[PDB]
Formats: structure tokens, sequence, C-alpha cells
DNA sequence: GGTCAGAAAATCGGTTGTGGTCAGCTGCTGCCACCGGTTAACCTCCAATTCTGCTGCCAGCCT
């Protein structure tokens, strides 16, 4: 029963806590979002450079 | 053996004359102090006691 049931139990008991300290809150924010990959921030890139292109001809 | 023009003193003050003298910028010119931008192998989660009041908590009569 500890194959990550008690873990998950504990992991919200965890999440729902206060943690006082300031630079530890911004960590424990941070570690949320997940890494990425070459091919990712190449399309992230592009979707950039379309969007701005975008902005600036309908402006 | 006496009255009137001239000469000779500082004195208060205007001229004046130039002889520097100091500053007042004035470029200006070099420089130097300061602010802003840029760098493309990869390597992605911290360093004692004493007293009073308040709040959280669990059994437990009452509905």
């Amino acid at each position: 029963e500890d194959e990550s049931e008690a873990l998950r139990q504990a992991r919200k008991d965890a999440e729902l806590t206060a943690s006082a300290d300031s630079v530890r809150a911004y960590l424990k924010q941070i570690g949320k979002v997940a890494l990425l990959n070459a091919e990712e921030e190449v399309e992230l890139a592009k979707r950039i450079e379309a969007g701005l292109y975008a902005t600036q001809l309908m402006t």
C-alpha cells in the first residue's frame, strides 16, 4: 500500500502546507513546470516570431 | 605811512592717464569618466525563566 498511495496522500498534504520562507516558496513554485528540448525551443521561438509579426502587422 | 593786485601755502575735489591686473567667460580641445549594449560546444530547483493571553483540539451530554 506504499506504492504511491500513502506517498500521494503525503504529497497532497505537503502541497497544501505553508512553507513560510520566501526562497523555499519560490523554489517550490518554480519546480512545477517541466523542462524542454531543442525542437520544443525551436517551435516556441517560431510561434514568438509569428505572433510578434502578427501584432506588428495588425497595428 | 595805509589800501589793493599778485604769489604762495595746503585743501577738497575733478581729470586723466595709462599701466598693469584680475577675472569672466569663451572656445576649444583634448581627454576622461560614465552609461549602455554584446559574447552562440555544453552544464536547468536553497545556508533562561516567569507570566499572560490566544488558538487549536478532543471527549462528551444534548438535541
